[PDB]
């Protein structure tokens, strides 16, 4: 059995919540809080351990971008600090290849990173890899066919519909087919050999649209839109289905959790988070 973990987020200030949802019975476990509250972080899992990467602590006493990497063990209910990244990265994207964590883009104040770095849990060390062709904050990250994809975001001037791919053996990036829609702060994941980009902001409107990248045809196709338009949503895959958690729609910090079934091409509202929040990091283990 596996759970959907949600770490951090934002509602009035950055949050430290760590909760786990069980899609089988609809329950939520309240787990050990993060040591530092963070929103705009990303989550990932390597060897059954959950990692909270980057983000920012927006508090009444100040706003600080995070270069932190923290590791949570579900067996011990404890968070442990790991080696920090070279730079703080708020609104970061993360992907895992062969048990190695890639921290992609994100911001540190007014700096919009195009830099990318890779963490080895086996050595507790980070190292920079080739930088992206585009600076991207609010970027979605997908791992497919041992390639790392960086989708959408904001380059410091424009919100982006562009996407690019990293080749680990060659240590290089190339631009791929751009999405139909500009999406900054979308939820990006991989399901059944396809990349999905759900929601996000196009520069004018919060989106409920969802599009899917097919590798063989190099095309983005729209699938069923979500019930609730949202940006800065958590996203993950559990048992062949996509789950989107929270986010912000221009008026509300959503507690909605929707689930996409690819066989029927339908979204259904399956539960609510214990409190409405945006900018969470999510992972399954
Ligand atoms: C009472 O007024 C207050 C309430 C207020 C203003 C504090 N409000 C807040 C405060 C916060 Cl700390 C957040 C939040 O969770 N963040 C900050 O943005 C992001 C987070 C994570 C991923 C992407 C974005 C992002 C979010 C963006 N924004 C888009 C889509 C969401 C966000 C705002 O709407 C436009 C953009 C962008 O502008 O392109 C780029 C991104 F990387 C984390 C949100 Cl979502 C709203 C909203």
């Amino acid at each position: 059995g596996r759970l959907i973990y949600t770490a951090g987020g934002y509602f009035r200030q950055s949050l430290s919540y760590l909760e786990a949802y069980n899609p089988s019975d609809g329950t939520w476990l309240r787990l050990a809080d993060l040591q530092v509250p963070r929103s705009g972080l990303a989550g990932c899992v390597v060897g059954g351990l959950l990692y909270a990467v980057g983000g920012r602590n927006n508090s009444p006493d100040g706003n600080t971008d995070s270069s932190a990497l923290d590791c949570y063990n579900p067996m011990t209910n404890q968070w442990s600090p790991c080696a920090p990244m070279s730079v703080p990265r708020n609104r970061i994207g993360v992907g895992v290849i062969d048990g190695h964590i890639y921290a992609v883009g994100g911001s540190h104040g007014c700096i919009h990173h195009n830099s990318v770095e890779r963490y080895e849990p086996e050595r507790d060390e980070w190292h920079l890899v080739a930088p992206m062709l585009t600076r991207r904050i609010g970027v979605g990250v997908a791992v497919l066919n041992r390639l790392l994809y960086a989708v959408g975001g904001f380059d410091g001037t424009n919100r982006l519909n562009s996407a690019e791919c990293y080749y680990p053996e060659r240590n290089e990036w190339r631009m791929i087919t751009a999405m139909n829609t500009i999406r900054s702060g979308a939820g990006v994941c991989v399901l059944h050999n396809c990349i999905y980009a759900a929601g996000g902001y196009d520069g004018q409107d919060q989106l409920n649209s969802v599009e899917r990248y097919d590798v063989a045809t190099a095309t983005w196709t729209f699938v069923a839109p979500m019930k609730h338009r949202r940006s800065a949503l958590g996203i993950t895959v559990h048992q062949g289905r996509i789950y989107v958690l929270g986010g912000y729609d221009g008026h509300t910090f959503l507690d909605s959790v929707e689930c996409y079934d690819p066989d029927t091409d339908t979204w259904s509202e399956v539960t609510r988070m214990t409190s409405g929040r945006s900018g969470v990091g999510v992972a399954v283990t």
